[PDB]
Parts: C-alpha cells; structure tokens; sequence
C-alpha cells in the first residue's frame, strides 16, 4: 500500500526538519556563552598556573591526574548499592555513566547485560503500564462513559506529578535548586542521562543512607513506569498503525 | 483475565531477579580493581604534590579549574556540526552529556525539545524498521514461504554486521582498538551511552572532517533504525500481547 510509504517519508522529513531546527537553536542559545566561558577558563589558567609558577609538563600532569581522580571524587562507587545503581542504569539504558566498567571483562558482561536486560526491561515497562491505564480506566468508570480525552488527561497531569514530587525530593536531599532537581528527573525519566546531574553521589550516600537509595531506586523504577504508561497510550497508537 | 496479571509479576519478579545478579556479578568484577586504582591515583597525587611543592588549597584549585576546562579539552563543540551532534543525541535519547545546556534558557528548550522529539524518533523508527521487514520477507520469498526461523536470522546477522563494520570504521578514525571500538558502538546503538568514549571529539572533527561528521551521523541513524527493526520482530511479538 501507498500509505505506509507516504506516512515513513513524512516522519523522515519530519525528522530532519525537527534535527535542523533544533541544530539552529541550540548553536543560536549556546555557542557564545561557551566561547564566553572557555575564555574566561583560559584566563584563570595561565592566573593560577603563574601564581604557583607550575611548569607546563608540571600542570600537564597534574591536568592528567585530576582527570583520572575525577570519579574517584564520588568515593567508592563499585559496591552492592553502586552495583544495583549501575544495573539500573544499563537496563532501563538511563546511563549516566558516573560509573563505568573499567576492565574488559566488566566490559564483556556488560554487554551481554544489556543484550538480555533491555527487551525484558522494554517488555516488563510495557505489560505494567497497560495495567496501571487498565486500573485508570476501571476507577474512572466507576467514579461515573470514558474515553481518550480522560484517559490522556489523566496520564498526562499523572506525569507533571511524578516530575514535581522528584524535583521536590531531590531539591531538598541534594541541596540543587527546585529547576535543577526538575531537569535532573526530566533527564532521567525520558532515559537520556546526560550524566551532568547524578544522585547519591554526594556524602558517599551509596554507603551511608540506605533509605535515600532505596527511594531514588523507587522512583526511577516508579517514574519510568508512569512514562512507559503514558507513552503506551500516547505513542502506541500510532506506532503499530503500519500493521493495520 | 488471570493471565495477564501473573505474566505481570513473573515479569517483575523476573526483572528484580536480574538486577540482583547483575548487581552482584559487576560488584565481583569492579570494586576490588577500583580500590587498587584509587590507591595508586591517591599516591600518585601526593607524589606530584609533592614533586611539585603545591600547597593544598592551589591544588583544589587547579584541581577545580582543570574538571571545569575537561569538557573544552574537546576544542569549541557548541557550533552547527556540534549542535546537530547534540540534538541527535537528545531526540534519540543517548544522551552522552559531553556536551550538555550550560544556560538554563539552553536547559527549558532542551526539555521541550525532547519532550517533542522522543515520540517523534520512536514513531519514525517503527515506521522505518517495519518497512525494511516487509522488504526482507518480500525479498525473501522472492528468493524461494517465509518463517520466523528465517526473519530472525536475517535480523540477528544484520546486527551484528552492523556492529563489526562500525567497529571497523571507528577503530580506524579514532585509534581505539577493534574491542574498543565495538564497546562503543554497542553502547550507542542500545542507547544507553556512558560517554566514557564518544566519537567525533578528537583533532577538531567537528569542523575538520566533515566527511567523518557526515558518516557518524549516518552511522547512528541507520544502526539505529536496523536495531528497532529486530525491536519490531523479536518484542512487539511480546509487549502488546496483554492487548490480546
Ligand atoms: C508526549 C506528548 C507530549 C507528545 C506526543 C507527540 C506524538 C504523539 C506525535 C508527534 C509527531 C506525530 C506524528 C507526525 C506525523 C505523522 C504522519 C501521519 O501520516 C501522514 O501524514 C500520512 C498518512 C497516509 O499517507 O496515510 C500519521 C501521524 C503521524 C505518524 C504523527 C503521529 C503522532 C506523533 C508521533
Ligand atoms: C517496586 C516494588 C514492587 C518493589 C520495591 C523494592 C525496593 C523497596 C527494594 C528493591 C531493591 C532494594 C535495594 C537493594 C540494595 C540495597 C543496598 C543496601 O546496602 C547499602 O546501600 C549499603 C552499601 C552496601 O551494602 O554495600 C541498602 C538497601 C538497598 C538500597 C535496597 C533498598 C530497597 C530496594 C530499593
Ligand atoms: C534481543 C534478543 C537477543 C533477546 C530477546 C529477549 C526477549 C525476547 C525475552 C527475554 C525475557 C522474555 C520474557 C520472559 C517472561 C515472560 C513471561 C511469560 O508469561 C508467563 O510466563 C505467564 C503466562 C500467563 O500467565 O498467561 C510470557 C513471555 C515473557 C513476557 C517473555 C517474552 C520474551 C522476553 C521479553
Ligand atoms: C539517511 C538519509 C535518508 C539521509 C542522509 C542525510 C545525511 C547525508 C546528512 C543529514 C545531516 C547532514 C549534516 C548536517 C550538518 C553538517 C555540518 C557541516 O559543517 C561542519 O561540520 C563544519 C562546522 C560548522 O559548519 O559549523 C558539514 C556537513 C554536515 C556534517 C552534514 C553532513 C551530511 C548529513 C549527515
Ligand atoms: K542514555
Ligand atoms: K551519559
Ligand atoms: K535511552
């Protein structure tokens, strides 16, 4: 059929278009600042490297050092609970990447991790999702007819909800700002990860509050399930159309 | 129904079963070689330290300005090639961070902007890699009936091609070994991308090489695309069965 081929080249050049104007703002909002600032990092360079007269090779090293002792800044990140972190950050592919397999044989299993973790995960998000919109359904029913105006309704005010009570949690347990604690749950819940902002790092809390972990494992367990739900209804819609 | 509610918890039960062992194999493999590591970086900042005479607040300092200058080691990556870079890596959510929103203006549109591009991409790329099956039984069968044994195959094999040529090509512009290379390749096109290896930021590719800018782009949509094809065979089979 005719349509299927239509509609896949509309969603291509709709892509592109979607990639170009993103390409176009992002160069317009960050591409000064980052001259701005590099400048300034320049600067106080060359200010401290004089006022400790470091020599050159002297600040390369030290520059190689700091690099390396970067993630070590977290404490021991490699233990049960880090280890728990990590696996969820592979399986629901979040990765930040705080933490990463240093060996190859950390490596190897990794990746045979994920091979056999993210279809189950895929599979397991979905299957609990078209539960929750089941019960939504249900319990909207018996407060009474329903129908996608409700039901999308209700996912979406579902999701700004699970979004507020994160930042509200993390803004009060990281000390990051209400805006900063939001982008960090936007960030993890959409499973992009970029990794600037990671919780538990601080105060070696993999080790030391147990019930801080236990909430943050909890609520990324829990928000990308509310998202998987959101997307089951939203997205799956049109999706598996081409099989009609 | 029943069904559908114990294939839930076996689903769940399941998934926790593979996060505890995850949790436990990665703990075996990494946190005795962190400890080792962080012993020998420990002693080798005390070392230079010392080497160099450097009094304890200008080593925080320095250390300070060089974990604030690791991001602009990769020269200016905020321009066109660089933003379209990042807006890939958004919108597909492998989000490797290297570079990500300083400004919080750059923060509140990359938050629309995924908010809008996710579904977008996942659409495009159910649409594109259902097409690209119906090309492989179509071709298939015009090869000879066509069975699962068969398209699964076919699927699995163009996986895995695609991971040895973009090892290939990888290992060969960005002089990582071959395993390396692969790693990398993997991470990206499951998405989960750490960021512990990102191409493109050596030798000032992003506006050098715009012929190696022009594959890596290419390279991840369209290993992208063949991993959301065998998504489409191997799960779809499986997520929406609830809906039965
Ligand atoms: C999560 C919330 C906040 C946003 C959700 C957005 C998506 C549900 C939208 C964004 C872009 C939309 C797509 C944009 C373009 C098209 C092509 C359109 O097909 C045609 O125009 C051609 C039809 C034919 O030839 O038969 C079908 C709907 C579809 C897939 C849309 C389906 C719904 C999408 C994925
Ligand atoms: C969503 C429903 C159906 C189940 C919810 C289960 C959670 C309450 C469980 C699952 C995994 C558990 C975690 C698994 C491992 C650990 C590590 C454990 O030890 C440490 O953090 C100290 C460091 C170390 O032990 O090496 C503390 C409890 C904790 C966070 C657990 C807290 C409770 C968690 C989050
Ligand atoms: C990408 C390649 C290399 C690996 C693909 C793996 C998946 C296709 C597998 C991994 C785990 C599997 C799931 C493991 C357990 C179950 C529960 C099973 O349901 C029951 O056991 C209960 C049935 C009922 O109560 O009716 C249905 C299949 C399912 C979803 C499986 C579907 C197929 C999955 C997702
Ligand atoms: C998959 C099929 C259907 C379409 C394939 C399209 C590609 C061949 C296009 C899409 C976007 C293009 C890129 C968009 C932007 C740039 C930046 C441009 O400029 C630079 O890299 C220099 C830096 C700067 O311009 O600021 C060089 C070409 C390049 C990599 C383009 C190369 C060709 C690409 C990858
Ligand atoms: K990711
Ligand atoms: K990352
Ligand atoms: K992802």
């Amino acid at each position: 059929m005719k349509r299927q081929n239509v509609r896949t080249l509309a969603l291509i050049v709709c892509t592109f278009t979607y990639l170009l104007v993103g390409a176009a703002v992002f160069d317009a909002l960050e591409s000064e600042p980052e001259l701005i600032e590099r400048q300034r990092l320049e600067l106080r360079q060359q200010e401290l490297r004089a006022r400790y007269n470091l020599s050159q090779g002297g600040y390369e090293e030290l520059e190689r050092v700091v690099l390396r002792l970067k993630p070590h800044k977290a404490g021991v990140q490699w233990r049960f609970a880090g280890s728990f972190y990590f696996a969820i950050t592979v399986i629901t592919t979040i990765g930040y990447g705080h933490a990463a397999p240093s060996t190859d044989g950390g490596k190897v299993f990794c990746m045979f991790y994920a091979l056999l973790g993210i279809p189950l995960t895929l599979v397991m998000f979905q299957s609990l999702g078209e539960r929750i919109n089941t019960l939504v359904r249900y319990l909207l029913h018996r407060a009474k007819d329903v129908s996608m105006a409700n039901m999308v309704l209700i996912g979406f005010f579902s999701c700004i909800s699970t979004l507020c009570i994160g930042a509200a949690a993390f803004s009060h347990y990281e000390h990051w700002t209400f805006f900063q604690a939001y982008y960090y749950c936007f960030i993890t819940l959409t499973t992009i990860g970029f990794g600037d902002y990671v919780a538990l790092q601080k105060d070696q809390a993999l080790q030391t509050q147990p019930q801080y972990v236990a909430f943050s494992f909890v609520y990324i367990l829990t928000g990308l399930t509310v998202i998987g739900a959101f997307l089951n209804l939203v997205v799956l819609r049109f999706m598996t159309m081409n099989a009609e």
